[PDB]
């Protein structure tokens, strides 16, 4: 029985506010906290800030912590829902705001009740988290498959101070043959290529970027690319180690046109890439790079574009803002075969079963899933759960750097631990991995 | 009773191994994370030593001192080099957190219990927020380490952090305009790194940020110069990084005379580790006349027996308190206690390898010390012990006082 729901400002890893909730049951007291992205899809449900000047430059998030203790909690505690019922929950919670991108009451209100209910089901049933959400979701658990993490080792565009457009460049250690070696040979890339980062670029360019990876001031994507390979080499793991991109080119599309130095605001027009011509740079990286993955490749409303590329594409092509984890644009995206895969940030969409419904959608047309954090995150681990338990074979949540990239990694080698031999690494069956065995 | 003791290997948050320890009871798993300034060894020696040890003993968990001699006598060397500082400290830290829960009461409770610490009001510390990062912390040329706005000025914990992170956001796009987008990347701790040569370059910044943030007057200045790390030849080289350009070093006179300027165009109210670690003799003289908080850090490394002797020969009046220096929570708290007992402040303090761990927020409201450093309001390694003590003093409601302008003697307000 929920006997209490409570909701407080908590700050995540740039600093700035968001909504943490509490629930409260028999089996104690449950915590979820909301992160926050800052290449954020225009279609992504609403997050809700104060706008207040005078008190963190506007971006509070006391109107939406008010409507969890005056609104939202009063309508559940009075309910007496089942939280092992997590459609209900869900149900429940869509209802009181009963619009479809959450603007009445906020996307960043509901989804800390929404996942703290999660939390406090699996309590009631004994089991982890991410047996709870395997069940949720209907998974396989004979065996669990853990996940690829994809490492975003080297940062770009919005995430960093520099003149890289393109916001991530990951490795993913496929060659691995267990989650634990899986972090460790990673983690190993990411040393060196700190070392070497800073033997060619300068020390200021091993400062690192908001998802921990270095961040030189470089300009090109190839420079970027050869210094991860030279890092992938230097440590000992050629073969092992493969690339994914996130491109995130809705932040550098203008009026058509992609903008490869858009952090420069006197950057040259006549410079900027048509579609097309953003193809073509694309399929020659993926032709001189170990790249397995590319995500975000063309805008998020330029369906014409992608759908193109995919034609001739032949590797995992992953829609973030393009689908802002929405069974609807999911929809439209596997009519139009935009791309293969989904990436499932929880907050775009506002709830656990609105996110699991979407893991679903992509599974059942042959879509791989990848669970990604936010840019802005914090020490909640819940992702590392819900990739486990959508058996989906690959996580994105950061370098090996900066503790709320490390804290859903860190609960990835305990859950490894916990499951022995009922599970199995993906690795190079990442793109499937809720179909592996 | 404790059913189970178990460590593992997890990464710290620059991706290094670190010790994990879980103790499990009737009322859960309990996790303590050893914070970084062998990993494998010391994850044996609890799996294969302390671990059967401590079962078989059934020491009660809410008996600190207990656990804790029970652990060092396991050991049985002075400097805990038998088993691990970090093999025992994971044990000490998760056996107060078990005991917490027994006792159906949050840690920081349990904690001042153990220190026998006033609870009248409990006190929230002023956070020494590492906003600019130099030193060993972050790519650059800037040679001190760390350069701390302490909000000293607010009147609740919720607000110091508030205006703190103002000020830290101001200070990131001032130093973006100023030095270039790259320079508002961060260091270890959380701060932006400008590639910068000077002090008052980076105090400037600061300054300028406090402004544009409109808190001027609230916010004073702490600084870790960490010198020990620039101190060579007998001298202080505040170009280390670089070959460094001899004739530019600094005698201990000439860094006091840098001080003493910035002291005078700055809000400063604290140093820490002004001078090289075994330089008594100055850091003595430095102090007869410094007017403000000086803190020992790699001078006493918390050990007591270099914490007596800094005392005795007056040369500061706060320790810095890391726990993973000493080994175990017991010691730590005599250490607080000691300095106390002195009339010393005690400054709790991170490593700039810090994990998801909160237990030294508990730690610092429990010991009543009135502040903290924990980093920069960036990276969650920080955020987590800064949140941590938003959700303490949400709970204490007027059960408890922010330390403010008093947070060298926190232990002494109300
Ligand atoms: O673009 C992404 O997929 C995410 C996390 O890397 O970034 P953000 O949180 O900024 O949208
Ligand atoms: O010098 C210090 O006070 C600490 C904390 O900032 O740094 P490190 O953990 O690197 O010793
Ligand atoms: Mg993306
Ligand atoms: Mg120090
Ligand atoms: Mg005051």
């Amino acid at each position: 029985a929920v006997s209490k729901v409570y909701a407080r400002s908590v700050y995540d890893s740039r600093g700035n506010p968001t909504v943490e909730v509490e629930l409260t049951t028999e089996k104690g007291v449950f915590r979820s906290i909301v992160p926050s992205g800052a290449a954020t899809g225009v279609h992504e449900a609403l997050e809700m800030r104060d706008g207040d000047k005078s008190k963190w430059m506007g971006k509070g998030v006391l109107h939406a912590v008010k409507n969890v203790n005056d609104v939202i909690a009063p309508a559940f505690v009075k309910a007496n829902i089942d939280v092992k019922d997590q459609k209900a929950v869900d149900d429940f919670l869509i209802s009181l705001d009963g619009t479809a991108n959450k603007s009445k009451l906020g996307a960043n209100a509901i989804l800390g009740v929404s996942l703290a209910a999660s939390r406090a089901a699996a309590a009631e049933k004994n089991v982890p988290l991410y047996k709870h959400l395997a069940d949720l979701s209907k998974s396989k658990t004979s065996p669990y498959v853990l996940p690829v993490p994809f490492l975003n080792v080297l940062n770009g565009g919005s995430h960093a101070g520099g003149a890289l457009a393109l916001q991530e460049f990951m490795i993913a250690p496929t060659g691995a043959k267990t989650f634990a070696e899986a972090l460790r040979i990673g983690s190993e890339v990411y040393h060196n290529l700190k070392s070497l980062t800073k033997k060619r670029y300068g020390a200021s360019a091993g400062n690192v970027g908001d998802e921990g990876g270095v961040a030189p001031n470089i300009q090109t994507a190839e420079e970027a690319l050869d210094l991860i390979v030279d890092a992938i080499k230097a440590a000992g793991h050629d073969g092992k180690i493969k690339i994914g991109l996130d491109c995130a080119s809705s932040e550098f599309f203008k009026d058509g046109k992609y903008d490869l130095d858009f952090k420069n605001p006197n950057s040259d027009k006549s410079k900027w890439l048509t579609g097309p011509q953003l193809a073509d740079l694309y399929h020659s990286l993926m032709k001189r790079y170990p790249i397995v993955s590319i995500e975000d490749p063309f805008a998020e409303d330029d369906w014409e574009a992608w759908s193109h590329f995919f034609k001739t594409a032949g590797i995992q092509i992953v829609a973030d803002a393009l689908t802002v984890t929405n069974p609807k644009r999911i929809a439209t995206a596997i009519e139009k075969k935009a791309a293969d895969a989904l990436l499932l940030k929880v907050n775009q969409i506002g709830t656990l079963s609105e996110s699991i419904k979407a893991a679903q959608d992509s599974f059942a047309a042959g879509w791989g899933v990848m669970v990604s954090h936010r840019s802005g995150e914090t020490e909640d681990t819940f992702i590392a759960d819900l990739v486990v338990g959508l058996r989906t074979g690959q996580i994105k949540t950061g370098a090996p750097a900066r503790s709320e990239r490390l804290a859903k990694l860190n609960q990835l080698l305990r859950i490894e631990e916990e499951l022995g031999d009922n599970a199995v690494f993906a690795g190079e069956n990442f793109h499937h991995g809720d179909k592996l065995l």
